[PDB]
């Protein structure tokens, strides 16, 4: 195991909750690892405020509306917690995280803030940040058959590793599709990534769904629940839903919805791998 005092290039909003935290390698050396894998992030002791945060006025309507700049996160001892990578291996001389701030629940604000990521959305570009790794699970299975990428949230980081490494460094054909869902517009982002993907890669598709559209998305694309949406869309007509393989990160109510879907489909639970952040 290896670790790396890297450097921050960016650590932008990309949703009201998440932020892309874009790691520079040093001497443009890469992490040997694999799509779907992770690094540790480790954090010295540490004060943060939510006050100083970044956040674009675009994503800053929840921030204001449950008054999140509240809140400080003090961190006496170091600290250490897992994030998966974004980036496929053959992007080099980078780690690209989605960290999705662990605010206090509305149901419970006078807890403490996570710790580690308020000390990740506390970052701004030039400072360091120490990882190690690779490490991992969630890989894909080395067969043939048809793969359904289902994610919501963060989840989007190791489900674009896992895409772009199918389509970018194995080459492969196999029939592919990826089911995003977001509660309204400002909430998608990898748009122009996806797309492109699919222009190029017949094989490919995308959908995203919208649970809460927003009267400014003048949205017309698919809304509700991701589960119902990939069910009612694509699985019900299906031929063999049981015969393809399901690889899913969400939230925890979208992880349950979705493997609950696929098991009255009659899916198996080896075909159904589920990247658990623990939630
Ligand atoms: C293999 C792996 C990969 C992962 N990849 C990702 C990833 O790519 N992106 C990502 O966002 N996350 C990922 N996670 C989850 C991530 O590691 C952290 O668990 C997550 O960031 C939360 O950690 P934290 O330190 O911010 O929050 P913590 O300090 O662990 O707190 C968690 C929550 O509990 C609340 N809390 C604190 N004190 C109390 C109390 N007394 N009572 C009740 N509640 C309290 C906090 O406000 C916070 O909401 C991954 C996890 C694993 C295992
Ligand atoms: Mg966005
Ligand atoms: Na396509």
């Amino acid at each position: 195991v290896k670790k790396w005092e890297c450097t921050v290039i960016s650590n932008d909003n990309k949703a009201t909750f998440i932020k892309e935290l874009k790691l520079a390698i040093p001497d443009g050396e890469s992490v040997p690892f694999r799509a779907g894998g992770y690094i540790q992030i480790e954090a010295p002791a540490h004060h943060v405020k939510y006050a100083d945060f970044d956040v674009p006025e675009k994503y800053r309507g929840d921030w204001d509306k449950f008054n999140l700049f509240r809140y400080e996160s003090k961190v006496d001892e170091p600290i250490i917690r897992a994030y998966s990578m974004a980036n496929y291996p053959e992007e080099f001389g980078i780690i690209m995280l989605n960290v999705r701030i662990a605010t206090p629940p509305p149901n419970n604000p006078n807890v403490p803030p996570g710790q580690m990521s308020s000390y990740i959305w506390s970052l701004k570009a030039g400072d360091k940040c120490t990882i190690s790794g690779p490490f991992g699970e969630f890989f894909a299975k080395d067969t043939d058959a048809e793969m359904v990428f289902i994610g919501g949230g963060a989840g989007m980081a190791p489900m674009r590793s896992h895409i772009f490494d199918q389509l970018k460094r194995l080459k492969s054909k196999r029939k592919m599709s990826y089911w995003y869902g977001a509660r309204s517009k400002r909430e998608m982002f990898y748009v122009e990534d996806f797309d492109g993907l699919a222009a190029e890669n017949d094989n490919f598709v995308w959908h995203c769904a919208l649970s809460d559209p927003q009267p400014e998305d003048n949205w017309t694309g698919y809304t509700g629940f991701i589960h119902n949406v990939l069910y009612e869309n694509y699985l019900k007509d299906h031929e063999a839903p049981e015969d393809c393989e399901y690889y899913m990160c969400g939230p925890p109510m979208m992880n349950a919805a979705v493997i609950n879907m696929l098991k009255n489909l009659g899916v198996e639970e080896e075909n159904i791998l589920l990247d658990d952040f623990g939630g």
